[PDB]
DNA sequence: TCGAGAATCCCGGTGCCGAGGCCGCTCAATTGGTCGTAGACAGCTCTAGCACCGCTTAAACGCACGTACGCGCTGTCCCCCGCGTTTTAACCGCCAAGGGGATTACTCCCTAGTCTCCAGGCACGTGTCAGATATATACATCCGAT
């Protein structure tokens, strides 16, 4: 009856394993260390993992004690890790090697190549915006421009 | 080859007394001469470790072998320990004291040092016997016979 936790820890057989790998310097995210609005950019380019907008699930996996998420999930009212009005870049489709401020204004890269994408599309209207390059040390490429989510977040 | 339970590591999260650094106030470490001297240089004397060889034999060399036991294996059985319990004084922190350990001051007396002469203990002969050396023997022991 205690094998369910081991199955959940090893990885199970539900597709991708339950053992995250984001080994570059990942910061500016994953603030609340509990079951709340969270995010995990993954090593594998193209993995977006988020917990905001929660959901219940079916209880009683292996006739253990009744889980609290049976029909009445626990509530949550705290920090949510995203932005609505105009996403300053993003917090979901990113690489786990980018350092951003708490207010999400500055972007600091890794020892190697890195990028940040956004989460807002443009179809009509004026979007005359700016990227103020605070500083650029030698051997630090600073190419900027629009791209697509299909783009590999670590590819040049 | 795989779980349940059981432990340890670490992330906070917080409160506290020990290493630290500054100020103030000493006491012994230099500096410079000064004075006596211990050892360094060169010479000469003597004596023995070394190179050398001769001849003799006690002992090392190496084979032969027959068995004593070191070792692997078995079985055995018994008691050390881990788990649990009840049981209790080491440890903590608090009191109070008197006594004696460390410090001050002092007078006094034991001793380093000098000078003094004489006597006894090591270098050096010299006579002499205690025990090693080789011979013959009663005896206790390993081995072999029953």
């Amino acid at each position: 009856g205690r094998g369910a936790k081991r199955k959940q820890q090893d990885g199970g057989t539900t597709g991708t394993t339950k053992k995250a790998r984001s080994d570059p310097l990942f910061s500016a995210q994953r603030l609340p260390p509990h079951g709340y609005p969270l995010e995990h950019p993954f090593n594998k380019d193209g993995y977006r993992y988020i917990l905001a907008e929660p959901d219940p699930h079916a209880p009683d996996p292996e006739k253990l004690e009744l889980d609290c998420w049976a029909g009445k999930p626990i509530p949550g009212d705290l920090y949510r890790a995203c932005l609505y009005e105009r996403v300053l870049l993003a917090l979901h489709d990113r690489a786990p090697q980018l350092k951003i401020s708490d207010d999400r204004l500055t972007v600091v890269g890794e020892k190697g190549y890195s990028m940040v994408r956004a989460s807002h599309g443009v179809r009509k209207g004026a979007w005359y915006f700016e990227i103020t390059v605070d500083e650029m040390p030698p051997d630090t490429a600073a190419r900027l421009g629009w791209s697509q989510p299909l783009g590999n977040l670590q590819a040049p």
